C-alpha cells in the first residue's frame, strides 16, 4: 500500500485510555483506497517520534471508512499530524510526567 | 510543512554518484506547494530504512519545481517511493556488495 493521499477527519476526538495509550478515530473522505493513514508524530522541536504507534499500519479500506488508531504518546508535547497536504490534520496532545 | 499530496514525476533518472550515494530529480505536478517530497525507502521486507536520505528534508518548493534528491541505498535491493496514493512512483535499486 502506497499513503492515501486525500482528506482525513476526526470521526472521535482523541482520548486518553486505561493501559497508558490514547485512541483517535479518523473518517476517510479521499480516494485511492485502500492506503496507508499518513500519521507522524512530533515533539516541540518538529522531530519525529519513533515506535509509538500501536496500532497495526493503520489503513483507510476504502473511502468513508473509519479507521481506529492507538497511539503511545511521548511525555510532554506531541504533535500527531494525520494525511498529507493542506487538508492534513494537527492534533496537539500534552502528557503529563 | 506537510507532505505534498500531489503526484510527482521522474525529472533525471536515479544515478549513482562517485562519493557512494545516489541522486534523482523529481518534478511536483501538484499542489499544495512548498511541501514535502514523500520519501520512504524499503528492503526486500518491505521494511523502511532509515537514515538513508543525504539531502536536508527535500521540499517541492512550487508547483512544477524539480527537486534534487541525494540519498544512500542500503546494500542488496532497496524499493524507493516518492509521493503519495495511486500516483505514487515507485524506484527499484540494487547496490552490489
Amino acid at each position: 500500500y502506497t499513503m492515501c493521499s486525500g482528506k482525513f477527519s476526526i470521526d472521535k476526538e482523541m482520548a486518553e485510555t486505561q493501559h497508558g495509550t490514547t485512541v483517535v478515530k479518523v473518517k476517510y473522505e479521499g480516494a485511492g483506497a485502500p492506503c496507508k493513514v499518513p500519521i507522524e508524530i512530533r515533539d516541540v522541536n518538529k522531530e519525529k517520534v519513533v515506535g509509538r504507534i500501536i496500532s497495526s499500519t493503520p489503513l483507510a479500506e476504502n473511502t468513508n471508512s473509519v479507521t481506529n488508531i492507538e497511539l503511545e504518546p511521548p511525555f510532554g508535547d506531541s504533535y500527531i499530524v494525520i494525511g498529507v497536504g493542506n487538508s492534513a490534520l494537527t492534533i496537539h496532545w500534552f502528557r503529563k510526567g
